[PDB]
């Protein structure tokens, strides 16, 4: 159920920009909604927010709210598919706030600093947090808020959700699986057209259904194959997933995602 009124009115696959990305993050692919996410913190913010107590917190929640109404109007058909998107944002949030997003850009680097400099002038001696992981673990409740507030003034909605444990699932297996719940769909449809064009001048139709394919499978197929390399690198620090292919982890462990051996592992993994 939604929050109330009164806390509501105080509120593509890009391989590249990727923090070590010939390293540690060899194969992570960020998201089209993680580049567009709705985020900035600067120097002029801090001088400014933190004049008054809260105010940098509201800046921050603002934000927040403001990233998941923006999802909400592109997802607006979809409720699915919006309160998935919140999820992602939410968890994307929480890492940048901890400071360990993976995104090569200021506003993943530094607002933690501008987060921890205003908690530290302002929870010096009342016992309140002084480093962000604390910050997390006692305001991502708020953050929720703020989103589920944002969300519903897209087309009031009076349908809210939960976020489940989704900030506490690693970054790259997230953004894997939003990958995986994008990519499952194409591959379901684009199957049922080729089969509806090809197997029912319909030749012509069957030989330019069958071209698109190719070249929709060859972006996928190269994107499958950079981010199976980081899932297998990664997979062993994992217990219960160690043992698992990345055809098996999204099948298995990806309930938003929707992907079958017919649909995924029979198309990617040959
Ligand atoms: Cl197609
Ligand atoms: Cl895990």
């Amino acid at each position: 159920k939604c929050p109330t009124e009164e806390i509501c009115k105080d509120f593509n696959w890009l391989g590249s920009s990727v923090k070590n990305f010939s390293s540690d993050n060899k194969g992570v692919l960020v998201p089209p909604r993680r580049q567009s996410l709705c985020l900035r913190i600067t120097l002029q913010d801090f001088r400014t927010k933190k004049k008054k107590e809260g105010d940098f917190e509201k800046f921050i929640y603002s934000y927040a709210s403001s990233e998941a109404r923006k999802l909400r109007t592109i997802h607006n058909n979809n409720l699915e598919k919006a309160h998935q998107a919140i999820r992602y944002s939410f968890a994307d949030i929480g890492n940048i706030i901890r400071g360990d997003d993976m995104m090569d850009t200021p506003t993943s680097k530094e607002t933690i600093t501008y987060l921890e400099k205003v908690l530290k002038i302002y929870n010096e001696n009342n016992d309140k947090p002084k480093d962000a992981k604390k910050w997390w673990t006692e305001n991502r409740h708020h953050v929720w808020e703020a989103m589920m507030c944002g969300y519903q003034s897209a087309q009031k909605d009076n349908q809210c959700t939960g976020y489940g444990n989704i900030d506490d699932i690693p970054q790259f297996l997230r953004w894997f699986r939003e990958w995986g719940t994008y990519v499952c769909e194409e591959s379901e449809k684009n199957m049922n057209t080729l089969k509806a064009v090809c197997f029912p001048h319909e030749n012509e139709m069957c030989s330019s259904t069958l071209k698109k394919y190719e070249e929709w499978y060859n972006k996928r197929k190269t994107e499958w194959t950079e981010q199976s390399i980081k899932y297998n690198n990664d997979k062993i620090n994992y217990t219960d997933i160690k043992t698992l292919s990345p055809s098996e982890y999204l099948i298995e462990k990806c309930p938003e995602c929707k992907c079958t051996k017919k649909n995924l592992q029979d198309v990617f993994e040959l």
